[PDB]
């Protein structure tokens, strides 16, 4: 039978790399969502009965390092549009796969929700009693996309969100940089895994860190069309842009971190 | 004394390689619920004093590690007749030992439920007050197969099951895939075992993430024969059926998934 | 001061080799007990407040990790008379050594306990009230040797400890064994460390997975003429010599096991 | 825009080779700061709600492996004020760099918690409702430096800190040693933070687990500024120069422990 799988092969080879790259990006950041989100949903759902918030550092730190396992050899494995503005910022890779991996970012992340929301369909209804509430006693938005506490405000927010990405960044280029290599070439996979696994248990007590433009609007605009309404939008003062645009100055602020005290002064 | 030892391992070698496999593989999944299905006994008859559901998740994460560091490199340690099933389906292994490894499979499975019994046989029989309840408050046949639980329903658990299989198969078809290595060879034990990890903690509130029909039908045709009688096939409207039709379909539904977005456009 | 260094290093050379592994098991199972039975005193003096059973099963399965890092190389790190047992059924080892590491091994582990004791010297004593009991609630006993809990019985509790200890040997056995490497040499260190912390994890609950008679009857000889008195040998029906026999016999069944399915048959 | 970036490298690159790995330090301490302390308050300002001492453990752990990662490759990654000592008692390291490594490590974990700070600048402020307090229940320099619990004395708080910077000295030690190699080389990062990973599960509850003056006097020195007063330095009966004096002799003390068994009888 192994003629008909390499004819099939072959027709459905794709020539454009640029296509097989956003397609590895679409299929990773969906890995990342729905072994990230769901945790979320094992934990909130239960009430704390099937874990509690290190279950979901533990699942959301390993998960990219699956996501990574699973399309680090094609797109590289970027995972995050904050990664991927890091690396276009440093003259790594082209700026015209910065519009390409965000959109093949967004998506899958909101597939990821989806395939949560399939997951957890008669837990998410029954949670309220048949119906959906964003935040609260009974929220369930909070599964999917990141919202601020009580004690959080719109300023710190904005930083909470700024250090936990530029934490991020100045980790990660440590280990992509080529000619820092404290650690055998090829376990990229899990030195990055546990970059998140150490943020989620930081700064993972304000928002939920985010840190992941495509992590966090992907499945919130998951939610809005999934029935949680407008509300999802507006909810903790308009903080829906908090996760996206203070993720970004997060990376070129990593970025200068890294580059002015280790980076530029290697080899 | 060594000379004894060759003497007596020249007469006990074992000629026929299939045969050699399926020995292998009925210490694999020995191993791997002997350690998972144990690890439940830990937190349910200690009513969470001994760990809660992470530490499920550690052990039956790990122990699939530790079963494919035993049985790896006679049979491949496929573990899963889900795994075995997305194995033969592409062309890389005789539909020939599809039978024999799941009946290899679910052997050793129940063994590791006999060992487990014997483990806490007092534990168990005193949890109950000698005597052997199916599921409840004092529920003991939970800790050997997996159950809905009440939210979960009919179609959900399908569900439930179907995308937990299917996003294992993706996860490990990407690990071993011989054209997808972004990680040096040789570490698929801790890779594989991750994806055991991420999953309970990710679907594991539902039923209990059995994805594999042999570490479910297994142990769970051991409770009946042990004195839990008939009601463990027909608990949960005839749960019995959903961890292994659902597991089949979810490996050939996770084979398409990676195939079509990494598998095919790769090398 | 390099040369007052190899100066130093020259005289104090032990030209012995069965002496210098001997060294090297001190330290060894000095640092598998320090952090093995200090995790202990953590979460029981603390009453759970600074960590859970998992604390013990993380500490106990990683100490094992970094006893092999330290005197792996010198000794081979045994760190199990258990082990070592095995290791000389299986020709593998000089006889003559047996009771040379297991004398070598209780002490360290004896010497461990003393450690544990000035490190929560007064943790301890302001337990009871300036007093040492060895069970109940106020019990401080059960921190360096393990007890049978109140399900336990005798019968069960020699079963407790043969299953741990066979299962513990098979996966060992699959670890070290020349022909059967599934994973890159020298993962040994990772590898064996999560036998331990799978065994925990799942084989913890009925006596606290001794499974190594210097672990257990070297700080159990300690808390005898720490303060403890008599009762701690004869606490549980005279428990103190089942994590003595019990892992010895199951050392050899779990020769067996791995043997007969997989280690006769390979190459 | 490569031209620009090369053109921007050379300008700022270091001819100095001290300075080179002194600024290596500042990031490297900053990051275990950033991600230790933070984990605290994740732990401490959530009343456990986001976290308990394992998420502690688990984030300190994992952070000394993320920092050597970063600054391992420049200024070896010393972390630590005691393993600097070790080295330069060792005649490893030239002990011009001694006072230079602490200057450096002390920066950098004062920057950390500057970080920390305005990380949960919010939270730190409303948990006490907009008021500082050094201990008690609504106690908030916890997170930055460490303080004795109530039952640690003054005589067991020198030895609890000398036991766990010895403990993490031998292990180091048998890590970087270039004689004592069980471990494929390269994974130092790794086996250096399970060191201080089994450190905070086992010697954790006396104090804190400091066994590093730069990472304890760093941000205690920080909170004096910030607006906890004075008392920071007189809580704990003068407590502050524990963490300092002991750790260095207990670099020392381990430095000796392990040269005597292992260290001198090698090769």
């Amino acid at each position: 039978q192994k003629e008909l799988m390499n004819r099939c092969g072959e027709m459905l080879h794709i020539r454009y790399r640029l296509l097989r790259q956003a397609l590895a990006e679409c299929l990773g950041t969906l890995i990342l969502v729905m072994f990230g989100c769901g945790s979320v949903a094992q934990v909130v759902l239960s009430r704390g009965t099937h874990g509690g918030f290190l279950t979901i550092n533990l699942a959301f730190g390993f998960a990219v390092t699956l996501a990574i396992l699973v399309a680090g050899q094609v797109s590289g494995a970027h995972l995050n549009p904050a990664v991927t503005f890091a690396m276009c910022f440093l003259a790594r890779e082209p700026w015209i796969k910065l519009p390409i991996y965000t959109l093949a970012q967004t998506l899958g992340a909101f597939l990821g929700a989806g395939i949560v929301f399939g997951l957890y369909y008669d837990a998410i209804w029954a949670f309220a009693g048949n119906e959906l509430v964003v935040s609260g006693p009974n929220g369930t938005a909070g599964i999917f996309a990141t919202y601020p506490s009580g004690h959080l405000d719109m300023v710190n927010g904005f930083f909470d969100q700024f250090i936990g990405t530029a934490a991020l960044i100045v980790c990660v280029l440590a280990i992509v940089d080529p000619y820092n290599n404290p650690v055998p070439r090829g376990l990229e996979a899990f030195t990055v895994g546990l970059v998140v696994l150490v943020i989620g248990t930081s700064m993972g007590f304000n928002s939920g860190y985010a840190v992941n433009p495509a992590r966090d609007f992907g499945p919130r605009l998951f939610t809005a069309l999934a029935g949680w309404g407008s509300e999802v939008f507006t909810t903790g003062q308009n903080w829906w842009w908090v996760p996206i645009v203070s993720p970004l100055l997060g990376s070129i602020g990593g970025v200068f971190v890294y580059q002015l005290m280790i980076g530029c002064h290697l080899e």
